[PDB]
């Protein structure tokens, strides 16, 4: 029951990953005044804030030092920030295949790092988070079959994104 | 009194050179909680409101079409943003120096403007905008001052530069 330092690893990646949520919804919500991203936004944020209270939990430094949005200290989400948001810029269509390929991403790493916890405490933060994510992924998708458009699955595979759009919300 | 093709790149240009003020300050802000970035942006997001009063007047495309921090049509503002961010956020010292550094620029560039022009509601809020800018750069430079450091400029004349600092407020 003390966390060790992989778990302490895990959660310092998904306090950044959240934002990256977060923000590149902000910034394509301003681009684009599609209401999904402003909702789906807010709910980044709660996010962010449950990784927060577990790291203050175990008093491991925040590696969100500015919250800026797009500003970020490990650089892997930097890059996939500035990626995204060029991607999304292009049409209503491509911001939204942007949100299902941040959902998508985001699912992917929170089963990497389920599976590396015994820990009660942070499972169940995660396991809320990829509850989250599931039903974010489907409003993308959703609104991409409102344009006559789908997604393509790239992180997680083929047949656990089938069984989550075949679902109904968590 | 019909605007030039000229004077309109002008006002595109100023759009967003004082977004890049107000983003970089707000970033910094964020980063060192000094409240002359809060400050000063907000004055940076007068001067925004300013250059848009006359897009709008003369029907001209405002180049923001996203209000995000960071984001710019013109590549040189983007370039400028990542540039001075980094820089910034290495000390409060390198902070408050982008500060100068900026209001420096701007400066320099409602001069350039300010000289191609005749144009009695475009002159008038340069002017304004320039009054703006020197008072910010008497505050950045006496911050420095309290960090016991002082700021060389870059775009303005010497000359100019010791004649805002040892002036009073506008
Ligand atoms: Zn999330
Ligand atoms: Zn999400
Ligand atoms: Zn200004
Ligand atoms: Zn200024």
């Amino acid at each position: 029951q003390p966390i060790s330092e992989e778990e302490k690893e895990g959660l310092i990646e998904m306090r950044e990953e959240e934002k990256l949520a977060r923000d590149v919804y902000l910034t394509l919500y301003n681009k684009w005044k599609l209401q999904i991203f402003k909702n789906i936004a807010e709910s980044e944020q709660t996010h962010m804030d449950a990784v927060k209270y577990l790291l203050e939990k175990y008093n491991i430094p925040d590696p969100v030092k500015n919250d800026s949005i797009g500003v970020f200290s490990n650089p892997k989400f930097e890059e996939l920030y500035k990626k995204l948001v060029e991607k999304g810029d292009k049409s209503e269509v491509d911001a939204l295949k942007v949100g299902a390929t941040i959902e998508d991403l985001d699912i992917a790493d929170l089963e990497k790092w389920i599976n590396k916890t015994d820990n009660e405490d942070i499972k169940f933060v995660y396991e809320n988070l990829m509850k989250g994510s599931r039903n974010h992924m489907r409003a993308f998708v959703r609104m991409l079959n409102n344009y006559g458009s789908n997604y393509t699955p790239q992180y997680i595979s083929k047949e656990e994104y089938e069984e989550i759009i075949s679902s109904s919300t968590e």
